[PDB]
């Protein structure tokens, strides 16, 4: 691990607080902006959306990532949920009550015994099973994130390896030429303090680069600073032009 | 099938002429400038690293996508082919003495009978070993690679679902909040006619649009036209914005 102070230039710029966590696999070396808050534990919010698909496809919950979850017909108040979803849609629109339907289709025993396979976080599963990822007492800091994400880079969680490639798909988030992004969005507002959460890899042709970023999101309307920001680190790091 | 020949201004406004074939998935519709050249059977040329790729997994020859097949020493006139490779980069960059040590492992018995196996093309082999897909007897229809590809979009080719799955990773192209590009580029020049592949399939949220085109191409200079005519067609029939 190693500290870079002059990441916080990304933040101070947008008026916001925040830490970006950086791994380079390679190198088997990690950087951040502040190590203090590179493991602080925040409600994982959206981010639990990966282990959730893993538990989800691991258990049959979920067959594959074609097979369609009907919109309940509750009209809520982002448009992008108010229709059908699969795995794909559902984690790139942040499905929250397709999620939630898998939760609960789980079961908190079968939750917990996977969150404690998975070293995930606290691993701890307090409230509701369909939302302890948004207001129960589960937390995970950024570099346990990393710590998780690597393990289901290299195939290594405690679930199918099948499970592990759907969800590593599902996770595509921007691709071209130069580097993919597989990764997602996390939106905690339940509980204080509200806070984004940016959490994925950069695969390059030669190497990966695991990012984990959260940061403070007392409005919804910086919410594009979560990519914006670590996208300003990952430039100035030379790993995305 | 329906034939739309406004697609040709296209490649009139290029000097260019080729076909390009497009598949509604949802609809079982499919669309082409020109129904007899999408019929017309073209050496596969770098396409073939689809099928390659595919049989190299499922027999072992390769063992994942993060087998490093190091660089033999001898500087080609492909700069990216001067380096190590594994099978994502290889894809990605056509690096065909990578693909030809692949069909050298295969051997002829077992690339005929998957090739057979696949119902790929007009499945047969004749030829060198390492070069048939580029000079040989081997022959595939824009509408047979669609044909192909929908069998492996849906994980129904012979081959496991995971070497199935690992080389619809390795064709990912382009990614973006607005569509997902899985597809394999091909140059046939050692056999005219000489032309240019582009196959594959467009992700959408709701739906896939599966797309093989080939056109005429007489020098390299025009290879970005590939892409360039597809997306015109793509962005006509309003699948990408
Ligand atoms: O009920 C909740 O707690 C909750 C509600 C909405 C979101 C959400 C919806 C769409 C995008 C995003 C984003 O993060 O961009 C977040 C997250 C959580
Ligand atoms: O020896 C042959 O026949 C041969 C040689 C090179 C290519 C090639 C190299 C890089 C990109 C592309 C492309 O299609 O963009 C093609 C293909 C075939
Ligand atoms: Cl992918
Ligand atoms: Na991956
Ligand atoms: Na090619």
């Amino acid at each position: 691990w190693q500290e870079n102070k002059s990441w916080n230039a990304h933040f101070t710029e947008h008026k916001s607080q925040g830490v970006v966590v950086l791994w380079n696999e390679n190198k088997q070396q990690g950087f951040t902006n502040n190590l203090k808050r590179a493991n602080q534990a925040f409600l994982p919010a959206s981010t639990f959306k990966i282990p959730n698909s893993l538990i989800a496809l691991d258990l049959g919950v979920v067959k594959d990532e074609h097979q369609v979850f009907k919109w309940d017909g509750q009209t809520r108040d982002i448009a992008t949920w108010n229709r059908d979803h699969n795995l794909i849609t559902a984690m790139k629109y942040s499905v929250v009550p397709v999620y939630q339907e898998f939760a609960r289709q789980i079961g908190e025993a079968r939750m917990s015994k996977m969150l404690h396979a998975f070293d995930y976080g606290n691993e701890d599963i307090s409230g509701n099973v369909d939302s302890f990822w948004l207001d129960g007492g589960i937390r995970i800091s950024a570099t346990e994130q990393i710590s998780f994400l690597r393990k289901l880079y290299h195939n290594k969680l405690h679930v199918s390896e099948r499970s592990q490639r759907i969800v590593k798909q599902a996770m595509l988030t921007e691709a071209n030429g130069d580097y993919i992004i597989r990764a997602k969005t996390g939106y905690s507002t339940r509980i204080e303090p509200k806070i984004g959460w940016w959490v994925g890899w950069v695969e390059l042709d030669d190497n990966v680069w695991f990012f984990a970023m959260n940061m403070d999101m007392p409005t919804s309307d910086g919410l594009g600073l979560r990519q914006a920001i670590t996208k300003e680190v990952l430039k100035q790091e030379k790993i995305i032009p």
